[PDB]
This record gives structure tokens, sequence and C-alpha cells, in this order.
């Protein structure tokens, strides 16, 4: 028994993308002078304009829109020919800003309801689903050689983009085993004087071949790159962009489970984020650990509540002779704490250190300050 | 054996569902004067304004800051004080409007992108959508019809924005759920200042809670948790921006089954975030509804101006009738439907002013009988 599965990721240059990584940027400019800063941080784009606008509690002293202009410089947004041109864009900042019982750090409430999910899966050594990091890898080595590689070489290619990758399993007792690559689609922006034969070369060759392994590409994968024509009209001109519209590239392509939180441009002590990273670590943890080779936890939070109101496991009939789902679960409350106070200190959450995740995917990174990736010997 | 979990939904004047109800309310006045528009209509909020924007070519003569402000006073925000004034708030539009092709048939007609979608189902309740999630929206959706249609001086207290969180214990069984009782129900009210919460708790627990959940899975240990951070008085975008497609999950399926990640409102029928995941509901349910299974996941994939879908996937969790696995499934599926977005969006009738409807109380385990992807066919 085959199947086939699909997972996306996009571009750093995608308008929603675009939107995180302002959203985080301005996160990240407001924890590096106060470390206790509250950001709600929405960001939209269209044609000729970015608007942020949300809530932030903050003593820092950020340029906010000069944040947002940096940003997108970065990016390479830098004319309207691209889709949009930090130097000529507008930018409409919208941000605005009773006796409570003394509590500690075990005692501080959810800021909101909701639920989170983590999940974890032998395929990789990232503990992601195959189809998931093969779709990032395509666009974060895209961005990276847009951003780093030689004009002469590079210089073509404009910020947008997305890849899709389809692989097919086998399941062998619910632990999935990749079989081969079916399918990689490649969208890729560009100018006008380079044409999509050309393009197609330069991405099979020092995009698709450098990230996915030649061992489960064959003669049969079909390799679409601009299928539909031209890819020169992109960016915020061609398609409006907001934060908080990518979660899923942003979580696990489709496997497992989405609560339906964004992450980008809130601060710690919005559970959405802080909650799916804590339980990210428990379910990489115990695949980690070898308990089991798939991994779906989910936690579910009450506004000014401290503990959990559930917390759920399953491994999906992959769980380690003499160990079930029941056990496990009680692993995980003698070793994790889901308290949001405590939780935030444990992951050192009031870093600045969110721009870099708003790229890229949150889950499955080797960047040392990502707490929430480095696992837990449980047993 | 046993286990707890979690879904929410929120009240249609929740700021990110007043959103995608704008943008639905916008694609609906496209439609029903010219039913070929194409829309892709985002919508956001916070203090005093609405925004509106993306990309419409159509036909239609929409005046859209009417249809922006009928929407919001429909929903009841009349006020500062209850966190936006249909009367006074700013309403900014900023929609925009838009080269030989081969002639191309129905059957030939290409996705407008790339991505997946997916549907589910589950025999757990007769809308064939987890209790979880049915109870949650219930709580809710009754909420807002007492609110927009209840006698003021019982409801006139009630404000437009709120939540609710259900958490089932259930038993599961070789992949079937059954579920046990309801473990914890939690709502958020919004309510003008002259109600106190434990007259709110009261009239909650007994004119929602107790209408919509089945007394049977209640009990003395069931949790009720009714406003209990405090007053909720100050609300909407006033105190939270909203934005399109900001609850995908309530949306769909509440944690369960998966989601490929696209929002479905402000957007006609050619966008495959909204047509391919209804279609792959109504594939789904139909399994379901046949007794083939006792739940099923449907995963379709697409690339941008390719007719047929790059993948198809279908997960019956174990739960599969004697003589079917997934395998047989999938076959059945591929005679019986059609995936390609020309053809699905004829099937399900998608350049019909119907979207407004599925913006607030879920896309899916509705009624209305414009829905066709809620109406199942029997496979075997
Ligand atoms: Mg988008
Ligand atoms: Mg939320
Ligand atoms: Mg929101
Ligand atoms: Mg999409």
């Amino acid at each position: 028994e085959q199947f086939l599965f699909s997972s996306e990721s996009v571009c750093s240059g995608h308008p929603d993308k675009l939107c995180d990584q302002i959203s985080d940027a301005i996160l990240d400019a407001c924890l590096e002078q106060d470390p206790e800063s509250f950001v709600a941080c929405e960001t939209c784009t269209k044609t000729g304009f970015i608007m942020v606008f949300g809530e932030i509690t903050t003593k820092a002293n950020v340029n906010y829109e000069r944040v947002v202009r940096e940003t997108v410089k970065e990016i390479g947004y830098d004319s309207e020919e691209k889709g949009l041109d930090y130097k000529t864009m507008d930018v409409i900042i919208k941000l605005e800003q009773c006796v409570h019982v003394d509590k500690n750090v075990e005692d501080i409430g959810a800021g909101d309801q909701g639920m989170m999910f983590g999940y974890a899966t032998n395929e990789t050594k990232e503990l992601m689903p195959l189809t998931h990091v093969l779709a990032t890898s395509i666009t974060r080595e895209l961005d990276y050689i847009r951003m780093k590689g030689v004009s002469s070489r590079v210089g073509w290619l404009r910020p947008d983009g997305k890849a899709q990758v389809t692989v097919e399993y086998n399941c062998k007792h619910g632990v999935l085993i990749p079989k081969r690559i079916h399918t990689i689609l490649v969208s890729v922006q560009h100018d006008e004087n380079i044409e999509n034969e050309e393009i197609r070369e330069f991405v099979l060759e020092n995009v698709i071949k450098k990230v996915c392994p030649s061992d489960l590409m064959d003669k049969e994968t079909r390799i679409l790159i601009n299928p539909s024509g031209r890819f020169t009209i992109g960016g915020p001109a061609a398609d409006a962009g907001l934060t908080g519209r990518k979660i899923i590239v942003d979580t696990y392509g489709g496997w497992g489970a989405h609560g339906g939180g964004a992450f980008s441009g809130k601060d710690a002590t919005k559970v959405d984020r802080s909650g799916a990273y804590m339980a990210r670590l428990v379910a990489k943890s115990i695949v980690f650990s070898g308990l089991c080779s798939r991994c779906l936890v989910q936690v579910s939070y009450g506004a000014g509540i401290a503990r959990p109101l559930s917390l759920y496991i399953n491994t999906f009939g992959t769980a380690k002779d003499g160990y079930n789902d029941t056990k496990l679960l009680e692993i995980v409350n003698k070793v994790f704490d889901f308290r949001p106070g405590i939780l935030i200190k444990q992951l050192n959450l009031k870093s600045p250190i969110f721009k870099k995740t708003s790229s890229g995917g949150h889950f499955g990174r080797s960047e040392k300050e990502f707490l929430w990736e480095k696992p837990i010997i449980l047993q």
C-alpha cells in the first residue's frame, strides 16, 4: 500500500511571508530594547504600500517605519517592477497600546484560549516530514542564492516564488517510509531578460539536485518549473499579503495538525506561538528518545488559566514495546511544564530570536538559539 | 484507550471572522451581478477602520463601502464602546483590476495556483463532523442567533465578540472515535457594562450550553468556564486587529484532519484553496455516509495552470469496511469524482452568490440546501 502526499513552501519574498518577516522584525526590534515587551503586530501589503497594525506595549523606542523599509530592502524589493520598492512605498503605521492578585511565574495565565499542536517523525534527521523538508529546502536555497549569489549568475532572480513536493510513501506499522520523489513543482519570479528554458536548467542543476537526495529521484520524477508561463510580475503588486496566511508552511506541510493560530508578530505570552513551540519540543523529544517513530501532541488553554485545559499524545501505533500513549502522557507530565510562565523561561522566548523563524519554517531548524529543536532524552 | 481533545469556534463579531464575512459579502455582491467574476478580496481591521484590499475582475457595479457598512451593521457593531461603529468607521477600498491562450474546454481549465487541500469526515455526529467542532460551533452560532434575533430586554446586553472551546473525552477503537463525555466547556462572551458575569454565567449555561450540548454527555464533573478571567466589555477591532483568513481551523475541522493552509473567504471558485477543499469534503463525507469507513481524510494538490491534480490521497485510519482499503477507495474516487477545477466548479454550483453564509459558523457540517459539498453521494 503506497500513497502520494504533498507539501509546499514559499519564498521569503512571497507577499504573505514578507508580512510575517516584517511582523517578526518589529517584534525583535522591541525585544532587543525591552524583553518584557507585549507585541501583536500584524502586517498587510498590496501595490505600493505596507501597513503595520495591532497593539504593542513596550519601553523600546523603535522607528517602525525604518524597520519596515530595511526588512523589505533586505528581501530584495527595490523596484516597482519587482512588485514593490522599499524606497517609494507608502508605510502606514497603526499601532496602539485595575488590581490583580500578586502572581509567581507558575501562576501566570495563558493570554488567550486555543489549542496548539506539535509533531515529529523519524523520516528525516530534522525529525520532520520529508515532503516539508524538501519543499522548504528548495525555497530556502533559492532565497540564499538570490540574496547571496553573484549578479552575473543569479541577478535575474526576483523575490517571489513557491515550491511543492510530492513524495510517494509506504507505511509499515504506522512508520512512514519514503519510497521516491514523485513530483517537484517550483515557481520562481524572474527579470524579463531571461527565458523560462534557461531558468529550468538553473533550478534543476543548482537547486533541485543540490537539496533533493539523488537516491529518491528517478527518470519518472515529474519536474515542473514555471509550467504555466513566465513569472515576471509578482510580489505585492501581483497578490496582496497579510501576516499569518502561511501557517502550514510555518509548521508541518499538512502533516500532523494545526490549531489555527499564527506565529509572527506575537511575543511569547501568545500561547499560539509558545505553546506550539513547546508542543514541538515534546513531540521531537519523544521521537528522538526512540519511544515512537511519529508523534502528535495537542495542548489547549483557557484565557487567564495557567495550567492547560487539556493535553493529548498520539503515536499512530508506532510506540515502542512497553509504551502506549497513556504512559507517554504520564511521562510528558513528569518532565514538561506547559504553564506559560514556565515555558517562556525554559525556551528563552523573551530573546530577539524571531525574525529568523519567519521564513524557512519554524520547525526542523538547526539554529542554536531555537531551544524547541533541542530534544530531551525521555524514558 | 481514552484521551482528551479540544476544538474552538468564535462569534461572528470576532474581528478576524468579521473580516471573513466582509470578504465574502463582497464576493457575493459581485457574483449576484456577474457569475464570472474573479475575486481575491482581503479585509483588515483595527480601531475605527476597515480596509479592503486585493484584486477583483468583474462586470458588477458594487458599492463596496456600502456593502462593508451594511455587513458590519448586521453583525451589530453600531457603537464605539462595542469596539466598532459602522456609522463612523473609516472604510478604505484598495482593490485593483488585473496573452494569447490556446482555446480551452471546461475539462482543460488549469488550477489558478498550486497548493494542497484536505477534506475530512467522521461518523461521530449526524453532520459527519468531529463532536468537539460541532459543539464549539453550536455554542458560538447560538450566541450569535440570540443576539442578532432575540428580544432586547433578554439579550440586549450581548455584544458581538466571543469564543468557545470544547474538550471532549474520547475512546478510540480501531480508529473509530466514540465520544465518552464532555470534559470542559469554555465560553468567552462580550457584554455591556451593566450586566455582571454572574448573571451571564447563568444565561449562557441555561440558554446556550444546555440547549446545544447533549445532556447524556454532560455530568457533574464537566468543567464549565464562562468569562473565567473577568469581565469582557472591551472587544472587537478596538481590542484586537482582524484579518481575512486567520480562522482557517474554525472554518474547517477544529484541529481534526489536516489543513493545506489556504483561506476560503474573499475567494471566487477558481481559487482551488476553496473549491478543492469543498470537493475534498464532499469526497470524505460521501465515503463515510456510504458506510465504507468511519473516518476519512482526503488530500488533493494542484499545480498552477494544470487541470488535473498533481496528487490525490485517501486515509481511512484503519476504519475501512471489509473488502475496502485505501487503495481501492482511491480507485472508486477516481471513477466518480473529478477534481479538474472547471468541472468541480460547475458540479458544486460555485458561481452562485452562496458564500456569505459560509463565512461564520464553519464551512462544513452545514445543512443549507445551497451547499452541494454537504450532499453526499452513495459509493461502492
Ligand atoms: Mg496569500
Ligand atoms: Mg487564536
Ligand atoms: Mg486573530
Ligand atoms: Mg495559498
